[PDB]
């Protein structure tokens, strides 16, 4: 049987609040929660009277408790007895004290290839209340607009990047997600494409009998590292918000090797407490400075 996840009693000593610039994390959640940093010290296992201390990032629930991402409140890892590997498309949650359930990207596990799942910078999931009212959401640390892709060569955004994601909903007391086979060959997946020369985002996130209908972007406006706008699922139409995640990425020297916004994440509301509402995640596939297209076609490069 899953486990009763307790909340975390940040009032210790031992768990303090970081309120440096460098960690600051920015959520869209559809109704309320938020993911916040901490450093948190802790007791080893190993080594008497040695304190360990690191920094951890909690998500903090609209109802005000604080919950760690661990082992039981995440996805389904695909099997890796084949080459093949799929998502599967329902996942149950984990109850919490409060009577809530939880669930977050399961992150955190090697040779599950799936490349959507592989985020370092963000997380997304859903929290359920007693009452079973969901907030979804997707938070993390915001990719600078500084280093954003072209902003080195232009002093602003240029070109093209394409995003392999995931999608949740929350169905009938169980997390859904959007189809998600890989054998980097992906037999079913779900991707958003960026145009920042013209400020738009393009893309479907691809349903099955669990999920329910495909959410098509529709009119998606980028502004800097923040998106808005609308998208569809059969015949409703959704407000997406969301944004650009992770830091860029430099060579030794200082150089830079990869701009920021490498991942992706948002939230789609059809309406207070609808079951259509999602969140999404995923990184960035591939990338060009240079594309001087206008319009959101998905980058394809082998």
């Amino acid at each position: 049987p899953i486990p009763v996840l307790r909340a975390v009693d940040t009032t210790s000593p031992n768990i303090v609040a970081d309120t440096s610039t460098d960690r600051e994390q920015r959520t869209f959640a559809t109704q309320g929660g938020s993911v916040k940093p901490f450093t948190i010290t802790k007791p080893s296992p190993y080594i008497p009277g040695l304190m360990l201390t690191n920094q951890e990032i909690l998500y903090q629930a609209p109802d005000g408790k604080y919950y760690d991402f661990g082992t039981y409140n995440t996805l389904i890892m695909p099997s890796s007895s084949t080459s093949a590997r799929v998502l599967p498309n329902s996942h149950p949650m984990q109850p919490l004290d409060s009577g809530g359930k939880m669930i977050a990207c399961c992150t955190n596990q090697t040779s599950t290839g799936m490349n959507a799942l592989r985020l370092k910078s963000m997380q997304f999931g859903a929290w359920m209340s007693p009452s079973k009212t969901v907030s979804l959401f997707a938070g993390g640390t915001p990719a600078p607009t500084d280093t954003l892709q072209g902003v080195d060569t232009a002093g602003r955004p240029t070109g093209k990047a394409t995003y392999e994601v995931i999608g949740l909903r929350v169905k009938n007391d169980r997390a859904v997600t959007s189809s998600y086979e890989t054998r980097g060959q992906v037999v079913t997946g779900s991707f958003l494409t960026v145009n920042f020369n013209t400020g738009k985002l393009g893309g479907t996130i691809v349903g099955n009998s669990e999920f329910g209908d495909s959410i098509e972007m529709r009119d998606v406006n980028v502004n800097g590292n923040q998106f808005s706008g609308t998208a569809s699922s059969g015949g409703h139409t959704g407000q997406v918000s969301g944004g650009l995640f992770a830091k860029e990425e430099r060579f030794y020297s200082g150089t830079l090797e990869h701009p920021s916004g490498g991942e992706i994440g948002g939230t789609v509301n059809f309406g207070s407490n609808s079951p259509l509402n999602a969140s999404f995640g995923g990184t960035r596939r591939e990338y060009n400075a240079a594309d001087t297209s206008t319009d959101t076609s998905h980058l394809v490069s082998p």
